[PDB]
């Protein structure tokens, strides 16, 4: 599994033969079948992180959206990810938007997607996870946690109830749950990021979570957008502190279109991911870390494709990071690359380990 071979030949050829969504479906199939290049990199103690009531062998996870229905969890761990997050999952099954709904921006090392929460639904995912529940229990104990990202149905009349249902159904199977109120492709979803609605929504979510039996009680995190106003961020930080939310995932895709995008499909509707989002995400992490006084665990996501990208987010305040778009361009080998580069940079910058670097920029 040569990083250069996948980056220079395999992936480019694959993308030249298959459209984005087809490539993705194949990716999921191959991953679930274990058809992956050998993960040479061996995790060192330096990369181990303890947060959210769990141990993570390494801080690099697969972001939500790649394995929406929980079909390739084990294959993703085999890829080298320190933790896996599936979803978003909606209460009832739904098809999402018509195709095409995902677009590549090669010149920008970016992607634009408007899937619209295509989901097999809670019931299907529930049984799929139950079939490997004990196997996961051992993985988690082994330092390989599982996260479940919750969404809401398009025609739902009670947003809060949709999330409450997800907590009750998939909460017992997850190490952590994500209340995703930052999808740019669901009408009025990001509005749930407002203070009044957010507090009511999260109060209900936490009540349902607290009602679960001890060993089946997951940490609850909120995934936010990179397009929030300063006021929005202040409010989120306030509610997080008020309710005791366990953590934040920063960030989801952006509806902004940074000047400089070259892709012919730059004006397609949807959320932009990849390099163009990287620093916007890092800065959002930096601000949320400060607003929460570094007391709230943050999973950094957005444009991570190298060890430097990962370390910048960690130094900005992230305890863990995730990636997705980088995988679509460079393939499976990118996971080992990021981990190897991160370890080298940590040493090079005098950090005994990842934990020591969390929020380092704020202390200089
Ligand atoms: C094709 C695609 C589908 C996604 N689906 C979801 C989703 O269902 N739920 C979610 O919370 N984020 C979703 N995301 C967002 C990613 O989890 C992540 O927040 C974002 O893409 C930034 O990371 P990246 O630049 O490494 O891709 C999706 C992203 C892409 C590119
Ligand atoms: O999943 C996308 N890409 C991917 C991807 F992440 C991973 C991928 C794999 C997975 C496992 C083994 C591989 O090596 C092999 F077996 F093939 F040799 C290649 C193939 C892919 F095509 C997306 C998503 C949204 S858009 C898009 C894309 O533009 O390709
Ligand atoms: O499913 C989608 O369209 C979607 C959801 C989400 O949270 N983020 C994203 O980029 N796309």
């Amino acid at each position: 599994g040569d990083e250069r071979f996948y980056a220079e030949h395999l992936m480019p050829t694959l993308q030249g033969l298959l459209d984005p969504e087809s490539a993705h479906r194949l990716a999921v199939r191959f991953t679930s079948l274990g058809l992956l290049p050998r993960a040479r990199f061996q995790d060192s103690d330096m990369l181990e992180v303890r947060v959210l009531g769990h141990k993570f062998r390494n801080p690099v996870g697969i972001a939500a959206g790649f394995d929406k229905h929980g079909e390739a969890v084990d294959g993703l761990y085999k890829m080298g990810f320190g933790f896996v997050e599936i979803g978003s999952v909606t209460p009832k099954p739904q098809e999402g938007n018509p195709r095409p709904r995902v677009f590549r921006l090669p010149e920008d090392q970016a992607v634009i997607n408007r899937y619209g929460f295509n989901s097999h639904g809670l019931s299907v995912v529930e049984h799929r996870l139950r079939a490997r529940q004990q196997k996961q229990a051992k993985l988690t104990e082994d330092g390989l946690p599982l996260g479940v990202n919750l969404g809401k149905n398009k025609t739902s009349v009670d947003a809060a109830e949709d999330y409450a249902e997800g907590v009750r159904v998939l909460g017992p199977l997850a190490d952590y749950l994500v209340v995703n109120v930052s999808s740019p492709n669901t009408a009025g979803l990001r509005s749930l990021q407002g203070k009044a609605e957010l507090r009511r929504l999260l109060t209900k979510v936490l009540q349902e979570r607290d009602g679960l039996r001890r060993v089946h009680r997951p940490a609850v995190l909120v995934k936010i957008a990179p397009d929030l106003t300063s006021q929005d961020k202040e409010d989120i930080a306030s509610v997080v502190k008020e309710l005791g939310i366990d953590g934040l995932i920063v960030t989801n895709t952006t509806v902004s279109r940074p000047a400089g995008l070259q892709g012919a499909l730059r004006s397609e509707t949807g959320g932009l991911s990849g390099k163009p989002l990287r620093d916007l995400s890092t800065q959002t992490i930096r601000e949320m870390y400060a607003l929460t006084q570094g007391r709230v665990p943050i999973i950094g996501v957005g444009g991570v494709s190298s060890g430097q990208d990962a370390l910048e987010k960690i130094r900005a305040g992230a305890s863990l990071v995730q990636l997705y778009t980088a995988l679509t361009f460079w393939g499976p080998p990118v996971v080992g690359k990021v981990k190897r580069e991160l370890e080298a940079l940590l040493k090079e910058q005098g950090f005994g380990g990842v934990t020591d670097a969390i929020g380092a920029d704020h202390r200089r």
